[PDB]
This record gives C-alpha cells, sequence and structure tokens, in this order.
C-alpha cells in the first residue's frame, strides 16, 4: 500500500446524484479591471475556466446540498424517514460548531437514527465519500445513505490574488447510496501525505495560525484566505496520479478502452491534459466541464457527472474510474458501474 490503501466494497450502489449551483454566474469580463485583459486571457486558456457560479454571502455549501437533497430524494421517491445517515464532505461548513451535518439533518427532516458526520476534505473527497457510504450499507450500518458533498471555495479567496480568483467556483451535490442484490464490487485507493499541507492552505482562521510572515512565499497575501503552490501541487499532481490511475485500472479488472469515462478532479484544464497523456487515456473519454463551472473543489466529480453523463447514464450501466486529488495532501480512486439513473441532474439556487 505504498501509494495507497487498496478497499473494495460490494452489496451498494449509487442510486442517483443531483448538483445545485448558484444561479450568480460570473464571466472572466468580472476581472479585466483588476487584472489585465492580455494576463487574464493568458491565464483562462491555461486553466480554461470561461465562466463559473458564486454563491452569495447567505448562500453556503450546506445550502447547496440542502437544495440538491430535496430535489434528488423527491426524484427517488424516498421517504425522509428513510435515511440512515447523512455524511456531508465539505471544506466550508456552516458552523464551526454544531456540524452541518446535523443542519441537514433537520432541514431534510430525516430520523433521530439518521447518523451524522462532517468530514473534511477537499479534491480527493467524493471517491472517499462513495467509499466510506458504501462500506456503512456493506457491513449492516445502513441500507440509505446520502452523501453531501460540496463547497463555496469563492468565500476564501483573495480578490487580489489573479492565480485563485480566476479559478474557482462554487457548487454542492447530494448522491444516493442504497442497498443492492447484484454481486458487483467496487474498487477504491485512498491516500496521504501530510507533509504537502504547507501548499494548500488557508494559514489563518482556525486554532492554530500557520505562519504565514516566516514563510517568504506569502508575502503580500492574506493569511485569512486560499494559499497554493503551483509548483509543488503540479508536481505532486503529476507523480502521484498517473500510479494511482495505473493501479487502480489494475486491481478493477477492467480494460481500459471499456471504461464509459475517467472522472477526474476539474483541478484545470492545463494538468488534466498532462495527466490524461501521462496516464495513456483517451481524452475523449475523459469529461471536461471547468470551462462553465470553474474548479469546484470536492463537487467537482458529481457535478461533472450531473452535467456531462446525465444523458448516458438514463440509458445504460457505466463503467467509471474516479480520481480525486489535492488539498492534504490527499488522492482516491473509485472504479465501478453505475447506473442506469433516471435521476441525475444539475438544478440552481
Ligand atoms: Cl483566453
Amino acid at each position: 500500500f505504498s501509494a495507497g490503501r487498496e478497499l473494495r466494497t460490494q452489496g451498494a450502489r449509487i442510486a442517483g446524484v443531483v448538483s445545485c449551483v448558484p444561479s450568480k454566474q460570473v464571466d472572466n469580463d468580472y476581472f479585466v479591471e483588476r487584472f489585465d485583459a492580455s494576463a487574464v486571457r493568458d491565464v483562462v486558456k491555461m486553466i480554461g475556466v470561461n465562466r463559473r457560479r458564486w454563491a452569495d454571502a447567505q448562500t453556503s455549501a450546506g445550502d447547496l446540498c440542502r437544495k440538491a437533497g430535496e430535489k434528488l430524494l423527491a426524484g427517488l421517491g424516498w421517504q425522509a424517514d428513510s435515511i440512515d445517515a447523512l455524511i456531508f464532505v465539505s471544506q466550508t461548513p456552516n458552523y464551526r460548531l454544531p456540524a452541518t451535518a446535523f443542519v441537514l439533518q433537520a432541514e431534510l427532516d430525516l430520523p433521530a437514527s439518521c447518523l451524522a458526520l462532517d468530514i473534511n476534505l477537499g479534491c480527493s473527497g467524493y471517491p472517499q465519500a462513495l467509499w466510506l457510504g458504501m462500506n456503512l450499507i456493506q457491513t449492516g450500518a445502513a441500507k440509505r445513505v446520502l452523501l453531501a458533498v460540496g463547497d463555496t471555495i469563492s468565500k476564501m479567496i483573495d480578490p487580489t490574488d489573479r492565480s485563485t480568483s480566476l479559478l474557482f467556483g462554487d457548487a454542492g451535490t447530494m448522491t444516493a447510496l442504497e442497498t443492492s442484490n447484484g454481486d458487483a464490487a467496487a474498487h477504491f485507493i485512498i491516500g496521504a501525505d501530510g507533509k504537502g499541507a504547507r501548499n494548500l492552505i488557508v494559514p489563518s482562521g482556525g486554532f492554530k495560525p500557520y505562519d504565514a510572515a516566516a514563510d517568504e512565499r506569502m508575502a503580500g497575501k492574506s493569511p485569512e484566505c486560499l494559499f497554493m503552490d503551483g509548483g509543488e501541487i503540479f508536481n505532486f499532481t503529476l507523480n502521484a496520479v498517473p500510479k494511482l490511475v495505473s493501479r487502480t485500472l489494475d486491481i478493477a479488472g477492467r480494460d481500459k478502452d471499456s471504461y464509459d469515462a475517467f472522472l477526474f478532479h476539474q483541478a484545470n484544464l492545463f494538468m488534466l491534459k498532462h495527466l490524461a497523456k501521462k496516464a495513456g487515456l483517451p481524452a475523449e473519454r475523459v469529461p471536461v466541464n471547468i470551462g462553465e463551472y470553474g474548479n469546484t473543489s470536492c463537487a467537482s466529480i458529481p457535478l461533472l457527472i450531473t452535467t456531462e453523463l446525465k444523458d448516458r447514464l438514463k440509458e445504460e450501466t457505466l463503467q467509471l474510474g474516479m480520481f480525486g486529488f489535492g488539498v492534504g495532501y490527499s488522492w482516491a480512486s473509485a472504479a465501478l458501474a453505475v447506473g442506469p439513473l433516471n435521476i441525475v441532474d444539475t438544478i440552481e439556487t
């Protein structure tokens, strides 16, 4: 397990996925006054982002997940009393305490027997949420699980920082998991390297402020905002993720060309292109929606499913690989069959 823990589940399936994005659409024009048009043009070419959605002050990740959840439950026809666990994966919770999972439990009318867990993960979070939820179902702790995976990273961006300002958008998602009777297996790999903490971090805002003054890379940066060392993240990613993809493919037992899609965290288009090439993946089978939504952090994979795979999922079972990487450092994969599904949708606030 030198390159991550290998995990297998059976007896659980994805039953539906809904994404909810802010109705506020922010075009690149927005940024030309503060940043030079030429510089904006060159950066957005590389990152691939034409538009993104930004939450207003009264809209949180929890709110986006609640609205997605309402739509998902209505579509599935699942009664609130039937939900056994809700896991909220986010870096932008409502409160320091209580956890936002409790707010969602109450707002969705879930029962007292519904487990409520907030877990702090970023870009690597979706495959981990899938694994945890499917493990709960396999082990008989649950029959129906909701995964509320969302973020409003726009609220942590320094508006004077060009790289982060142009990159991030906001989204919230809800994924339904249910007990399944087939013999189909899901495979996951989950890895961590906390030595990367200082390369993707919000220095101030928690209970042990990072020593930003002592870090030359942070000169002129706001400590309450997101810091990213792009060069370090690129090198981390280009090394760890192709190995993750290879090993995931090997343990899932299916030929590369029999996958319907390889769903990557939408880090930036330059990175996505480099990863697909290094992993020898066919570019047409690597969906991208960063152009319309920006990088939506932990929401990026489920948002990709709803915006890019809705029509294909209606009709067939898809063989999917999912690869998340980022903050922690952390990286994670899922490889499994999904669908057909009728409840796959993208709504706005
Ligand atoms: Cl451009």
